């Protein structure tokens, strides 16, 4: 994590009252999440051990260099600073979509910093900002194409654990049927649309008209988009079943996408493919 700017804070350990004061000062060069070029940032703040006593800075609109200047206290046992870290989270802020996380920072040696004083601005880097990592769900379907009239069966049964893209905690799933590399994107196929649910169940098929030899493309990449009326539809995840040596499960799933003219091609794949 680097393009994720830097944030300025100060911290003192008030004595007598045994509280740990913390001041969020400001941040520089935060990334530009929103499209207009800016970001509406704000930061969560909690004492790592107990991940449930958080604090929240006001949000600042359109600016990659917000000036917080907000102080929060944490009544804590003097010597308790031992087993205790400090977590900072900076998220973009949105009104309906899920809040993007820009970066976080961890203040390991909480003790030393007890140093001094209120005015002790001590910059730190905003980390975490590269590629994938976590989950997104995993969809299940069954491929089945017959050489006869040439019908590549792409029946989508269900999927589960889908990522919530709404703040409500849900998503309005549906899936797109497509291919890869060569293109053939001039031939897509969308499923139904199931409201508020992280484990849709379609039991719907996708009628295709492909040919024999043409099956050496090993191409058919599908994705789980989230139908949003407010903003525009976003892809929650994708799979591929194609020449993606990154997912053997699929390419094999392709080879065995014959032999037994239906069903078998079952055994869902992951969706941790953010395309
Ligand atoms: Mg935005
Ligand atoms: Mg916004
Ligand atoms: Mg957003
Ligand atoms: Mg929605």
């Amino acid at each position: 994590g680097a393009p994720c700017g830097r944030i300025s804070f100060a911290l003192r350990y008030l004595y007598g009252s045994d509280q740990l004061v913390v001041r969020i000062l400001q941040a520089l060069d935060l990334p530009a999440k929103d499209s207009n070029g800016f970001s509406d940032p704000y930061v969560k703040i909690y004492l790592l051990p107990d991940r449930k006593k958080k604090f929240q800075t006001k949000v600042h609109r359109k600016t990659l260099n917000p000036i917080f200047n907000e102080t929060f206290q944490f009544s804590v046992p003097l010597a308790e600073l031992a087993q205790r870290k400090l977590h900072f989270s900076v998220y973009d802020f949105d009104r309906f979509s899920r809040h993007d996380l820009i970066g976080q920072v961890v203040l390991d040696n909480l003790l030393e910093l007890a140093e001094q004083p209120p005015d002790r601005p001590l910059w730190r880097d905003i980390l975490e900002g590269g590629s994938e990592k976590a989950d997104l769900g995993e969809l299940n379907f069954s491929l089945c194409y017959l050489p006869t009239a040439g019908l590549l069966t792409v029946t989508i049964i269900k999927a589960s654990n889908l990522k919530a893209m709404d703040l409500t905690g849900f998503s309005d799933p549906y899936v797109k049927a497509s291919l890869i590399s060569e293109g053939r994107r001039l031939k897509k196929r969308k499923t139904s649309i199931k409201k508020n649910t992280l484990n849709p169940t379609y039991n719907e098929a996708l009628v295709f008209d492909v040919a024999p030899e043409s099956v050496e493309n090993v191409g058919l990449s599908i994705a789980v988009v989230d139908y949003d009326c407010i903003g525009h539809n976003e892809v929650i995840g994708v799979c591929r079943v194609g020449p993606e040596a990154a997912d053997p499960h699929g390419r094999e799933h392709w080879a065995e996408m014959l032999a037994n003219p239906r069903k078998p091609v079952e055994h869902w794949h992951q969706l941790v493919e953010e395309k």
